[PDB]
């Protein structure tokens, strides 16, 4: 069984837990916890085949920076994980890209883009806005609802296909 290690990445603010414990438990959190390191592994049927998602939850604060370049190294799919309500994490999905380059030493690499707090109606950034940067960075996007859970399961589904389809 396939252990796909899936690396959340996203600012402070977001909602990295309510989209991760999300599809593990089927459980949306509300309190603000700031999380450090968690991991997740259940058995997710993607394309009629059942692989053990190894997911890992990892602090969002730039306090760790030496320790996220180690385990970024051994992630192969990232999932970027901001919201909506706040334009600062859209302007530094640049930001972030950049030292994920640099650590899987590579200008291509599988992941999405996924707009969380899409069920928020205090919306910032547009969905066009949104897909207008994601071309240049040759990944998907998808509005990711936290409270509705809409956007979450397609949004999974398809960031397994991407390693995939970049493994072979
Ligand atoms: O390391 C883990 C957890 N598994 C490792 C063996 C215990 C289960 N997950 C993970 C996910 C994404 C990136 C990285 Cl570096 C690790």
């Amino acid at each position: 069984m396939t252990e796909y290690k899936l690396v959340v990445v996203g600012a402070v603010g977001v909602g990295k837990s309510a989209l991760t414990i999300q599809l593990i438990q089927n459980h949306f959190v509300d309190e603000y916890d700031p999380t450090i390191e968690d991991s997740y592994r259940k058995q997710v049927v993607i394309d009629g085949e059942t692989c053990l998602l190894d997911i890992l939850d990892t602090a969002g604060q730039e306090e760790y920076s030496a320790m996220r370049d180690q385990y970024m190294r051994t992630g192969e799919g990232f999932l970027c994980v901001f919201a909506i309500n706040n334009t600062k994490s859209f302007e530094d999905i640049h930001h972030y890209r950049e030292q994920i380059k640099r650590v899987k030493d590579s200008e291509d690499v599988p992941m999405v883009l996924v707009g969380n707090k899409s069920d928020l109606p205090s919306r910032t950034v547009d969905t066009k806005q949104a897909q207008d940067l994601a071309r240049s960075y040759g990944i998907p996007f998808i509005e990711t609802s936290a409270k509705t859970r809409q956007g979450v399961d397609d949004a999974f589904y398809t960031l397994v296909r991407e390693i995939r389809k970049h493994k072979e």
